[PDB]
């Protein structure tokens, strides 16, 4: 550590931690290793072990510098740079693989790999444990510790790797994904980009600079103490650090960080700041501007906010928008997280929303989503995008499980509402062949349940 990095210690409060992040973010290269160790230290003493806590776990320079020394010793001793000569100020694939193997080989042989609080360099040093994306971040922190200015974190919506090399144009796998998936460590991500899977976002993934890597570690703070309790101290810290980053411009290219900040503001708004809705919309604008509108979660964050607020119309619209993104992907093997999310929206969340709407309609509600043909159009657009996603994918998406809920959800709208949607080859155009074939069935007084099931699952025959 440099003398100027040490002058704010000891850190005695949330605001002292924010001052350290501001100071580092004002430097040429914010120090990822220092900042991750500080966040892991404070998270450990606020969420993992609160014994003796009276306000804030003071981070003394001696403690943090010792952890920093342990990390830098471990990386510098194990990775000999002279063996990997650097042309043009850029790293080689062999060097990036070496750093990734050093981190990997340091981890405990066996542990629950999706526990909370194993994301930071504090966990790596004190517990020899990291989660999947934590391994990728630790490789980028180790590379910065080694002076490898070209190695940066790459992020999709469900995975992490690194970019490096001439023009930052190379990619390398550095960590595992999911469970059971054989890992492709050391390889490029080009096969996954070429197959048009959600996991690699058709190439529209995030290439972080160092300030975005700071934003990633801030998003990675986990305030959870247990299943029903969060640390208010860590929530406040994360929220303040996200605002710092926002004010400096470093969330411009980071949709998920904007959604996380909107979620925090919903929980506890900061006076004089944008509303959660404005922030969800900025996340969607960011995805449109920098990522070809190929991200799913900007719309999912928005839908979840409208869902929690029972804005049924706007929740349906946002989930329809989610499906309009997914329709231009191929459902591939390791995309199971987004499949689980769409399955839960179609087969649990929407049905529960519409069941409540049906009860409130019975009680005299006006302006109900169930009487709005634009809402029925959003429900149809959601299923259309799911059906179009399925087209040209290796694995199928839909099955009879889904058909039961579709028939139920359609039946929540009276025929006189359903009949007002105009399906053009509210006005809606279908992209999927499944929904085009379903058109006549959708606007019938009594829903033909068996015919709908046949059309959605392309089941050839009946009993
Ligand atoms: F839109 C709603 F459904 C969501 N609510 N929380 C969502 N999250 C929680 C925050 N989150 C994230 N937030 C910021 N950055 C990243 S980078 C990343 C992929 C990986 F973990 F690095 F591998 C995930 C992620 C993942 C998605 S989506």
């Amino acid at each position: 550590l440099k003398a100027a990095q040490k002058t704010l210690f000891p850190l005695r409060s949330i605001d002292d931690v924010v001052r350290l992040f501001a100071a580092e973010l004002g430097r040429e290269e914010p120090d990822l290793v220092l900042l991750s160790l500080v966040l892991g230290f404070v998270e450990h003493f606020l969420a993992v072990n609160r014994v003796g806590l009276t306000y804030f776990p003071v981070a003394d320079l001696s403690i943090i510098a010792a952890l920093y020394a342990r990390f830098t010793a471990q990386i510098r001793g194990a990775v000999d740079l002279s063996l990997y000569p650097r042309e043009g100020g850029v790293s080689s694939r062999e060097l990036v693989k070496k750093v990734s193997d050093v981190i990997w080989n340091s981890l405990s042989r066996s542990y629950f790999k999706d526990r909370a609080h194993i994301q930071s360099l504090f966990s790596f040093i004190t517990g020899t444990k990291l989660d999947s994306s934590g391994v990728a971040f630790a490789v980028v922190g180790a590379c910065q510790a080694l002076g490898l200015r070209d190695v940066h974190l790459a992020l999709s919506e469900d995975h992490a790797w690194v970019v490096f090399g001439p023009n930052g144009e190379q990619t390398a796998e550095v960590t595992w994904h999911g469970k059971g998936n054989e890992d492709r460590r050391g390889q490029t991500v080009n096969a996954g980009v070429a197959e048009r899977s959600w996991l690699y976002l058709k190439g529209s993934y995030m290439r972080c600079d160092r300030k975005m890597e700071v934003a990633f570690m801030v998003c990675a703070i986990n305030p959870s103490i247990d299943l029903h309790t969060d640390s208010l101290e860590l929530l406040q810290l994360q929220q303040k650090l996200l605002w710092l980053l926002y004010d400096l411009g470093h969330l411009e290219r980071y949709p998920m960080a904007l959604g996380n900040l909107a979620d925090l503001e919903e929980l506890e708004p900061t006076p004089g700041r944008p509303d959660p809705l404005t922030l969800y919309h900025k996340g969607i604008a960011s995805a449109k501007t920098y990522y070809r509108d190929e991200h799913i979660y900007p719309y999912m964050y928005l839908a979840g906010y409208h869902c929690r607020n029972r804005n049924v119309r706007e929740a349906l619209q946002a989930w329809a928008d989610t499906a309009t993104v997914i329709q231009d992907y191929n459902y591939c093997r390791e995309d199971e997280e987004i499949y689980k999310e769409f399955f839960e929206v179609a087969n649990d969340v929407i049905p529960n929303l519409l069941k409540e709407a049906a009860s409130l309609l019975e009680a005299g509600s006006q302006g109900s989503a169930l009487q709005d043909p634009e809402c029925f159009a959003h429900l149809l657009r959601f299923y259309d995008g799911i059906c179009k996603w399925e087209e040209g994918s290796p694995t199928p998406v839909l099955h009879v499980g889904w058909a039961t809920f579709l028939v139920q959800s359609l039946g929540r709208f009276e025929g006189q509402v359903r009949q007002k949607v105009r399906i053009v080859s509210p006005v809606l155009t279908f992209q999927s062949e499944k929904m085009k074939g379903m058109k006549e069935l959708l606007v019938a007084t009594k829903i033909n349940s068996s015919a709908i099931k046949l059309q959605l699952t392309a089941q050839s025959q009946v009993q």
